[PDB]
Protein backbone atom coordinates (compact mmCIF):
# COMPACT_ATOMS: atom_id res chain seq x y z
CA UNK A 1 0.00 0.00 0.00
CA UNK A 2 1.12 3.39 -0.98
CA UNK A 3 0.07 6.72 0.50
CA UNK A 4 -2.59 8.89 -0.87
CA UNK A 5 -2.11 9.76 -4.79
CA UNK A 6 -3.66 12.85 -6.48
CA UNK A 7 -5.08 13.00 -9.81
CA UNK A 8 -5.06 15.85 -11.82
CA UNK A 9 -1.94 17.15 -10.02
CA UNK A 10 1.40 16.81 -12.31
CA UNK A 11 3.51 13.96 -11.05
CA UNK A 12 6.12 15.83 -8.92
CA UNK A 13 8.60 14.65 -6.39
CA UNK A 14 7.58 15.14 -3.19
CA UNK A 15 9.63 12.50 -0.95
CA UNK A 16 13.04 11.30 -0.15
CA UNK A 17 13.81 8.94 -3.11
CA UNK A 18 11.76 10.38 -6.13
CA UNK A 19 13.04 10.94 -9.35
CA UNK A 20 13.35 14.01 -11.21
CA UNK A 21 14.98 15.64 -14.80
CA UNK A 22 17.76 18.24 -14.76
CA UNK A 23 18.07 20.01 -18.08
CA UNK A 24 21.63 21.03 -18.07
CA UNK A 25 21.50 24.41 -20.05
CA UNK A 26 24.31 27.10 -18.86
CA UNK A 27 26.27 29.58 -20.58
CA UNK A 28 27.86 32.04 -18.74
CA UNK A 29 30.26 34.59 -20.70
CA UNK A 30 31.87 37.98 -19.11
CA UNK A 31 34.00 40.61 -19.96
CA UNK A 32 36.29 43.27 -19.55
CA UNK A 33 38.89 45.62 -21.52
CA UNK A 34 40.70 49.17 -20.47
CA UNK A 35 43.55 51.56 -21.89
CA UNK A 36 44.88 54.98 -21.41
CA UNK A 37 47.59 57.03 -23.36
CA UNK A 38 49.27 60.56 -23.14
CA UNK A 39 51.91 62.48 -24.90
CA UNK A 40 53.56 65.50 -25.55
CA UNK A 41 55.58 67.44 -28.18
CA UNK A 42 57.96 70.42 -28.35
CA UNK A 43 59.64 72.28 -30.74
CA UNK A 44 61.55 76.15 -30.38
CA UNK A 45 63.95 77.55 -31.85
CA UNK A 46 65.47 81.50 -32.66
CA UNK A 47 68.13 82.50 -35.25
CA UNK A 48 69.45 85.92 -36.24
CA UNK A 49 70.87 85.43 -39.66
CA UNK A 50 72.03 88.78 -40.57
CA UNK A 51 72.76 91.05 -37.89
CA UNK A 52 72.81 94.90 -38.45
CA UNK A 53 75.89 96.66 -37.21
CA UNK A 54 73.80 98.59 -34.40
CA UNK A 55 72.71 95.33 -32.79
CA UNK A 56 76.05 93.15 -33.23
CA UNK A 57 76.60 94.11 -29.12
CA UNK A 58 73.70 92.18 -29.06
CA UNK B 1 -2.20 -20.13 -12.52
CA UNK B 2 -0.97 -16.01 -12.53
CA UNK B 3 -1.88 -13.95 -10.69
CA UNK B 4 -4.65 -10.89 -11.96
CA UNK B 5 -3.99 -9.04 -15.07
CA UNK B 6 -5.35 -5.97 -15.87
CA UNK B 7 -6.93 -5.72 -19.26
CA UNK B 8 -6.39 -1.80 -20.40
CA UNK B 9 -3.28 -0.71 -18.62
CA UNK B 10 -0.32 -0.42 -20.43
CA UNK B 11 2.36 -3.87 -19.86
CA UNK B 12 4.47 -2.12 -17.27
CA UNK B 13 6.97 -4.20 -15.06
CA UNK B 14 5.19 -4.27 -12.08
CA UNK B 15 7.32 -7.41 -10.17
CA UNK B 16 10.70 -8.86 -10.31
CA UNK B 17 11.88 -10.70 -13.04
CA UNK B 18 9.91 -8.33 -15.94
CA UNK B 19 11.44 -6.92 -18.53
CA UNK B 20 11.55 -3.49 -19.72
CA UNK B 21 13.06 -1.67 -23.09
CA UNK B 22 15.56 1.00 -22.32
CA UNK B 23 16.20 3.26 -25.09
CA UNK B 24 19.95 4.70 -24.71
CA UNK B 25 20.35 8.20 -25.75
CA UNK B 26 22.92 10.02 -24.42
CA UNK B 27 24.52 13.49 -25.21
CA UNK B 28 26.59 15.79 -22.95
CA UNK B 29 28.68 18.70 -24.01
CA UNK B 30 30.54 21.16 -21.33
CA UNK B 31 32.98 23.69 -22.76
CA UNK B 32 35.05 26.73 -21.16
CA UNK B 33 37.72 29.01 -21.81
CA UNK B 34 39.38 32.32 -20.29
CA UNK B 35 42.01 34.54 -21.34
CA UNK B 36 43.82 37.91 -19.69
CA UNK B 37 46.69 40.22 -20.98
CA UNK B 38 48.20 43.71 -20.40
CA UNK B 39 50.25 45.99 -21.88
CA UNK B 40 52.59 49.11 -21.39
CA UNK B 41 55.21 51.55 -23.42
CA UNK B 42 56.84 54.44 -22.38
CA UNK B 43 59.00 56.79 -24.63
CA UNK B 44 60.52 59.90 -23.27
CA UNK B 45 63.54 62.32 -24.71
CA UNK B 46 64.82 65.76 -24.81
CA UNK B 47 67.67 67.06 -26.44
CA UNK B 48 68.90 70.95 -26.66
CA UNK B 49 70.49 70.91 -30.34
CA UNK B 50 71.88 74.60 -30.29
CA UNK B 51 72.06 76.45 -27.21
CA UNK B 52 72.53 80.13 -27.07
CA UNK B 53 75.43 81.73 -24.92
CA UNK B 54 73.54 83.35 -21.87
CA UNK B 55 72.43 79.24 -21.40
CA UNK B 56 75.91 77.28 -21.59
CA UNK B 57 76.04 76.76 -18.03
CA UNK B 58 73.08 74.63 -18.08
Amino acid sequence: NYGYQPLFEDRRPRNIGDTLTIVLQENVSASKSSSANASRDGKTSFGFDTVPRYLQGL
